[PDB]
């Protein structure tokens, strides 16, 4: 969980 805004990283893949 890199840089998300929720339950999955929306950036940096995961």
């Amino acid at each position: 969980h890199q840089v998300p805004s929720g339950p999955n990283p929306l950036h940096n893949k995961k």
